[PDB]
């Protein structure tokens, strides 16, 4: 899903998905982090 974790670049989200939801990977979405 679509979050509102504010982000320059992807990855500042992937470990941030790996740590919190434990997702696979994550990609920085129009300035805000989707993980998947």
């Amino acid at each position: 899903r679509p979050t509102d974790i504010k982000c320059s670049e992807s990855y500042q989200c992937f470990p941030v998905c790996k740590s919190r939801f434990g997702k696979t990977n994550g990609r920085c979405v129009n300035g805000f982090c989707d993980c998947f």
